[PDB]
C-alpha cells in the first residue's frame, strides 16, 4: 500500500473508551450522528487517506508547484490535484462545518481525529482545503451581508488564506505596514506586500480564493490593536449569486523554495501594486483585526500540532513495520557466538527502546490533541469533564500552545528515532521518513514559533488567566494520582514527582515575573526558561494521559480482552510505564535548572558569541 | 560570501593555547613545520573552503549526480568537479599523508583541524579525496610488491572506496556473502553485490579507483574473522609504471536517491557479474580482513564525527550572523509598550539561550575531536599529556565512538536550534541550514550506527579495556576539579557530572556481570548504552569547555583586549552556561539507568 499508516484503533480507544465522546452522540446538535456512524467515518477517511490522498505524497514533493510570474499563478502536479478531488468528492472539506453551510455537525474531537488522516497522508491537502473552515470563521465574524458571502464561499468550495506576515512582521505581527485606504462607498483599498502566504494561489483547484488580510487603516494607532481584518477576494463576484467577475488587485509575485511541504505554495502576495486596487471589505464592519484573525490562528495552531502528531504516528508505524522484518545480527544473549541464528531487529534492546519511545510519544501526543478537543465543545466538556463553558474555553486556550509547541518539537525530534530504526535505508527517499522530517520541520515555525507558543502559554494562558485553567488540569492529574489498582503505583509516584516539578517551575517563572516589578531585567529569566517549561508541561500531560490510558487498558484486560485487542491494551500499559520511568524523571533536573537561572547569558556582550 | 563560516580562531585557541600541540612543532618528525606555518595552513585551507569548495555546495544538492546505465558510470555536476580540482591543485588531498607518498608530515590534531574546513564547506569533497589516505593504509598493510602499487596510487592520485556493506550485511558485517575464489596465479576473483558504496564511481575525476573490498574466501569460516581484504582496482594497470590497461569487472549498477549528501554518489557495486571477473589481490597476502579494514573504519569514524561537528559550527555562525541583524519585536522589559523601539533578536532571551546552546556544543565538540586527535600521535600524547604510546592508543580508541556517535547525534539535534533562529526563513533553501540538517542526518548511520558506537564504546573500549582508558580520563577530570574561585560553581557541577557518569558505568557493568546467571540481564546494557555514550560526551564537553574557560581567564588577566577579549569572554560564558544547563540532566539520566528493567524486552512484539 502507500506510505501512510493509519491508527484508527487508537483514535477509537481515546474517543470512546477513555474520554467517552459517544456520550454526546445521538442527541442535540449531534442528533443525526451516532457512535457507529462516527466509527464508519473514521474508517472511511483513513482508507481514503491511505489510498488516493497518500498516493500523491511523493509526487508533490518531487514535482513541486511551478510559478508563472506573468500570470501570477501556480501550476500544481496533476497527481496532487487528483488527490484533492477525491477529498472534495467525499465532502471531507466540510467536516465539522456548521449545518447551515452544508456541513455535518460533530464534536471537535471527532473532527480532528478525522482530519489527522489527511494530515498524515498529505498535509498540504488539508491546508488547501481549509476554505470552508475559514468561511465559517468569516460568517461568524461578519455582517448579515458578509454572512451571505461566506455562505456562497462555503457552498461553492472557495479556497482561503490568512494573510498576516510581512518581511518585517513575522512574530511581531503588530509591526505590519500594509495599509488600508477607506473609499467613500465603504470598501477599502489594501496596499502592501505580504510574504510566506500559504495557498495564495492554488492553480484551478477553486473558483475563487478568500484572502483574509490584516492591514492598518490610515491613521490608526500602532501595534496589533491598530490592525483591522479585511475580506479580499481573488476575484470580485456577484454578491447575490457568487458568479465570478473581474480580477481583484491581489497577485502572487514569488513562490518560495522550501525544505519540505513543497506542494504547498508559499507566496509573496502583492496588494495594490499592479495598477489594480486590492479591494477589501472590513470584516464585520468593525475595527477588531487581531482579535478576529485569532479565530483563525487558533485553528491553524491546532491544525499544525495535529499535523506534527499525525506525521510522527505514520513515521513510527513505518519504522515498526520495517523493524519487524529486517534481519540483522544475533540476539544480544548470543552476541559472542558468530554462528548463532540471526534475528529481526525488534530483538535488539536499543531498537525496542527506540520504538517504545516513538510509540509512547506518538500515542501520548494523540491523547493530548483529543483531550484538548474535548474542551472545544461546551456540551462535550460538560458531558465528559463536568466543566462549564467558560472554564472549558480557558482550558482549551491553555492547551493550544502545548498541542502546537510541544507537538511540533516532539514529533520532529522523535522522527529522528523512526529514521534511525531503518538504518542506512532511512536516509533514502525510497522510504517516507526523510520526507516526514523535512515536511514537519516547519511545524515549529509557522503559526507562531515555539518561543511565541511558550510566551503565550505563560503570559496569557497562565498569568492573565490567574492560573484557573492550569489549576484545573493540575487538579485532574492529582486526582488520578490520589485515587489508587496498585499495579500503577510506581507510575503514580513518578507522576507525583513530575507534577511537583512542574508546579515548582510555574512558581519559579511566576517569581521571576513578580520580581521584575523592582528589577526589570528579572523578566529575562521567564524568557530563558519559558520553552523548557512548555515542554515539561507537555511531558507531564503525556505521562498523565498515558497513565489514564493504562488504567483503562488494565480494566479491559482484567475483564477478559483477547487477541489483537489484548496486545493493543498490553502495549498501552508498557508505553505508560516506559514513559513514566524514562522521560518523567528528567523534569526534576529541569526544575533545578529553572530554579537557578541567572542573567549571565543576557549580560554577555554580543561580540563574545 | 559563501555559506561556509569558518572558525580558525577557535581551532588555533585549542591547538596552541589549550592543548599545546605547538610543543611538538618545529622538531623531529615535524622538523620542517613550525607553529606560524601551521596557522598559515589553517587560514589558507579555510579560505579555500570558503571560496571554491563551498562555491558548489548548493549546486551539488540541487543538480545531483546521475547514474548512466549505458556506461555503468556516474556523472557529476561540473561545478562540483571544479571544486574538486581546486582541492587537488592545492595538494590538500595529501594532508597528513606520509612523506614518502608525497605528503606533509604533521600531527593528526592539525590534520583534522584542516580537514574540518573541507567538511564544513562541502563534506562530500573530502570523501572523494580519500584516495591518497587509503593508499597509505594499503601501503602499511601490503606486501613489498603491493607497496609499489600503493605508491603509484598515492602519486597518480587515484580515488578509493571502502567496500563492506551488502543488503543483508550492514551493522552485521560478518554476515557478508560476497566471495573470493583463488586463481592459479594467486590473484582472486571477487563475486558479489555490495550496497551503499560511497564514491564507487566518480565521473572523470580520477584515472583509476582502488576499491578495498571485504569478501569471504571459499572455505573460510563464518563471521568477520572469516573475511579477507582485497585490492580491486577499477582498471588493471602495469604494476611497475602505473599505465592504465583493461577494465576490471567491478561495476556501479545504481545510485541511491538520498535525503542529503546528494553530491556523494552512493552506489550498488557489482563484482564479477557483468561477464568479466573482478580481479582482486589479497592485501598483505594474509587473511586478516576485518582487522585490516578497521584501519580504514577508524579514520572514517573520526571523519564522520568531525564532519558533523564542522556542520554544526557553520550552522551556528550562520544563525548568529542572521540573529545580529534580524530586527523583530521589542525588548522583553518593554513588552507591554506598543511604542517601544524594536530590537535585534539577539536581545531576546530564548534566542540568546538558543545561540549559547549552539555555541557551547559546537566549541565543546571541536575541543573533543581535537583532544581525541592529540592521542593519535605518540609524540603528541607524550608531549602534551605525559602518556606512553599504549595508553594513548587505548584513549584514542575510547574517544572515537564519542566523536562519531555523540558528535553525529549532537550536531544534528542542535542544528534544529540554528534553523529555529532564522524563523520561517530557516525553512527556505535560500539559507544553508536546511541543507546542513539533511546532509548531517546520515552521520548517525554510516560508519556504524549510534547503537553500534555505543556497544563498541562499552563492550570493547571499556569492558575489554578493563576500564583503563576510562579511568585515565576520569582522573584528568578529577585533577581539574581538585586543582586551583571564578570557576568554583563549574567545578562543583563537573564533580556531580563525573559521579553521575561513574554511577552509570557501575550500573551497566553490574547488568553485564549478572548475565552470567540471568542471560537476559545483558539487555539492560543495550537499553542504557546510547544514553551512557551521550552522557560521557556531555561530561567531556563540560570538562573541556571549563578547561577552556580556565585558559581564557588567564589570558584576560594577562591583558587580552579587543577581539581576543570578546573571544575569551565567550569561552567563560559558554563553560558556565553548559555546566548549569546541560550537566545537571545527567543526574536524572543516572537514576533512570540505575532502575532500568526488561519490561520492554518481554513485551510481545504485537503490542507495539
Ligand atoms: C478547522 C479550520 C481550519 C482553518 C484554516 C486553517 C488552514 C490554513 C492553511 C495554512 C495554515 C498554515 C499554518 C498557519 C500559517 C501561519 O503561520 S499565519 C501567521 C501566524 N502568525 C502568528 O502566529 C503570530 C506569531 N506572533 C504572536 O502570536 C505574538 O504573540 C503576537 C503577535 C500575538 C504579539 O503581539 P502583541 O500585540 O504583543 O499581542 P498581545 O499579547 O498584546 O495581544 C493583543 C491581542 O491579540 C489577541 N490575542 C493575543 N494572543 C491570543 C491568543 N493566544 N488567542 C486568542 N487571541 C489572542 C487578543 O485580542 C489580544 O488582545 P487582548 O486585549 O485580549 O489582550
Ligand atoms: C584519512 C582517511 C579519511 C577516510 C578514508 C576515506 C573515506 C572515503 C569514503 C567515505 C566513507 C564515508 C563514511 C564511511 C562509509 C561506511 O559506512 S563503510 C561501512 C561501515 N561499517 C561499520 O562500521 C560496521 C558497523 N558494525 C560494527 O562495527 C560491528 O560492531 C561489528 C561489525 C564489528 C561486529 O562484528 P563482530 O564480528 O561481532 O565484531 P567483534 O567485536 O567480535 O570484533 C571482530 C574484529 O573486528 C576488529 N574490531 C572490532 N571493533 C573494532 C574497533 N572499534 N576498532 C578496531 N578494530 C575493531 C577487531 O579486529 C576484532 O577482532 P578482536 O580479536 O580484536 O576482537
Ligand atoms: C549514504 C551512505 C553511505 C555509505 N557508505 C558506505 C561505504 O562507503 N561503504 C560501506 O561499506 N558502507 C557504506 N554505507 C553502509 C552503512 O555503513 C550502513 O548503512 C550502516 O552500517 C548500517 O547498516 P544498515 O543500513 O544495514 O542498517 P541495519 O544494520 O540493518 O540497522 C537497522 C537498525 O537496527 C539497528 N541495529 C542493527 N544491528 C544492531 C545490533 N546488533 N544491536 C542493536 N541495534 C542494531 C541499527 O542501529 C538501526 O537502528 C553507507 C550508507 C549510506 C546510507
Ligand atoms: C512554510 C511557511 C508558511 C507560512 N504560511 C503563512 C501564512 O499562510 N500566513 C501568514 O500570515 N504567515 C505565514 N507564515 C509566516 C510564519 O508564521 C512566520 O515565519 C513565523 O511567525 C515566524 O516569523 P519570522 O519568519 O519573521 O521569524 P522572526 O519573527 O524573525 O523570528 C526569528 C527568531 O526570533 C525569535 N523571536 C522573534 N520574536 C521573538 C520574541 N519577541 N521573543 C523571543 N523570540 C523571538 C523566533 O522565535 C525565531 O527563533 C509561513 C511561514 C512558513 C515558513
Amino acid at each position: 500500500m502507500s506510505h501512510y499508516k493509519s491508527n484508527v484503533r487508537d483514535q477509537v480507544f481515546n474517543l470512546f473508551e477513555v474520554f467517552g465522546v459517544d456520550k454526546v452522540l445521538g442527541a442535540d446538535k449531534f442528533s443525526d450522528l451516532d457512535a457507529d456512524t462516527a466509527r464508519e467515518m473514521l474508517t472511511e477517511i483513513a482508507r481514503l487517506a491511505e489510498g488516493p490522498i497518500a498516493e500523491s505524497f511523493v509526487e508533490g514533493d518531487r514535482n513541486p508547484p511551478v510559478f508563472d510570474p506573468e500570470t501570477h499563478t501556480v501550476t500544481l502536479p496533476e497527481g496532487f490535484k487528483k488527490s484533492m478531488r477525491a477529498l472534495f468528492d467525499g465532502g471531507w472539506d466540510k467536516v465539522g462545518l456548521a449545518e447551515h453551510l452544508g456541513g455535518i455537525p460533530m464534536p471537535r474531537a471527532l473532527q480532528w481525529a478525522l482530519i489527522e488522516h489527511i494530515l498524515g497522508a498529505n498535509p498540504a491537502a488539508y491546508m488547501y482545503a481549509g476554505g470552508p473552515g475559514m468561511s465559517e470563521i468569516f460568517y461568524n465574524n461578519g455582517t448579515d451581508e458578509q454572512k451571505k458571502w461566506a455562505t456562497i464561499a462555503a457552498e461553492r468550495g472557495w479556497g482561503a488564506t490568512m494573510v498576516l506576515t510581512e518581511p518585517d512582521a513575522g512574530s511581531d505581527v503588530g509591526a505590519g505596514r500594509t495599509k488600508a485606504v477607506q473609499q467613500p462607498d465603504g470598501t477599502w483599498h489594501i496596499e502592501g506586500v505580504k510574504r510566506f502566504i500559504t495557498s495564495a494561489d492554488s492553480d484551478d483547484l477553486f473558483e475563487n480564493i478568500m484572502h483574509l488580510v490584516l492591514a492598518r487603516p490610515e491613521g490608526a494607532g500602532p501595534g496589533t490593536k491598530g490592525l483591522s481584518l479585511f475580506f479580499v477576494p481573488k476575484f470580485h463576484f456577484d454578491h447575490e449569486t457568487g458568479e465570478i467577475g473581474e480580477r481583484n488587485g491581489v497577485f502572487v509575485t514569488n513562490v518560495e523554495h522550501k525544505m519540505g511541504l513543497k506542494v504547498s505554495a508559499t507566496c509573496e502576495l502583492s496588494l495594490g501594486q499592479h495598477g489594480i486596487p486590492a479591494v477589501g471589505w472590513l470584516v464585520g464592519e468593525v475595527h477588531n483585526g487581531i482579535a478576529q484573525m485569532f479565530d483563525v490562528i487558533e485553528q491553524a495552531r491546532m491544525m499544525v500540532g495535529t499535523k506534527a502528531i499525525a506525521t510522527l504516528s505514520t513515521g513510527y508505524l513505518n519504522a515498526l513495520e520495517y523493524a519487524k522484518e529486517r534481519v540483522q545480527g544475533a540476539d544480544m544473549t548470543q552476541m559472542t557466538d558468530k554462528t548463532a541464528p540471526r534475528v529481526t531487529i525488534t530483538h535488539h534492546p536499543d531498537v525496542r527502546r527506540s520504538l517504545m519511545t516513538q510509540k509512547a510519544y506518538a500515542e501520548g501526543l494523540r491523547a493530548i490533541y483529543l483531550y484538548t478537543a474535548t474542551f472545544q465543545d461546551a456540551e462535550v466538556a460538560q458531558a465528559v469533564h463536568g466543566v462549564d463553558g467558560d472554564l472549558a474555553a480557558r482550558v482549551n486556550d491553555l492547551l493550544l500552545p502545548i498541542v502546537k509547541g510541544f507537538g511540533s518539537e516532539t514529533a520532529y525530534a522523535k522522527l529522528t528515532e523512526s529514521l534511525q530504526t531503518l538504518g542506512g535505508s532511512g536516509f533514502l527517499q525510497d522510504y517516507p521518513i526523510e520526507q516526514y522530517i523535512r515536511d514537519s520541520k516547519i511545524d515549529s515555525l509557522y503559526a507562531g514559533t515555539t518561543a511565541i507558543q511558550a510566551q503565550d502559554f505563560f503570559f496569557r494562558k497562565i498569568i492573565r488567566d490567574k492560573g484557573q485553567a492550569l489549576a484545573y488540569v493540575a487538579g485532574e492529574i492529582e486526582q488520578f494520582i490520589k485515587n489508587e489498582n496498585g499495579r500503577l503505583k510506581t507510575e503514580r509516584e513518578l507522576l507525583a514527582t513530575a507534577l511537583a516539578d512542574v508546579q515548582g517551575m510555574a512558581a519559579s517563572l511566576t517569581g521571576y515575573l513578580m520580581a521584575a516589578q523592582e528589577d526589570a531585567a528579572s523578566i529575562y529569566k521567564v524568557g530563558l526558561g519559558s520553552v523548557r517549561f512548555l515542554m515539561a508541561v507537555g511531558d507531564l500531560l503525556s505521562g498523565w494521559l498515558l497513565a489514564r490510558q493504562a488504567a483503562v487498558a488494565i480494566e479491559k484486560l482484567d475483564a477478559g480482552a483477547t487477541g489483537a485487542d489484548k496486545s493493543f491494551y498490553e502495549g498501552k500499559i508498557a508505553a505508560a510505564s516506559f514513559f513514566a520511568k524514562n522521560m518523567l524523571p528528567l523534569l526534576t533536573s529541569t526544575r533545578q535548572i529553572i530554579e537557578n537561572l541567572d542573567n549571565d547569558v543576557m549580560e554577555l556582550d554580543e561580540a563574545a558569541f
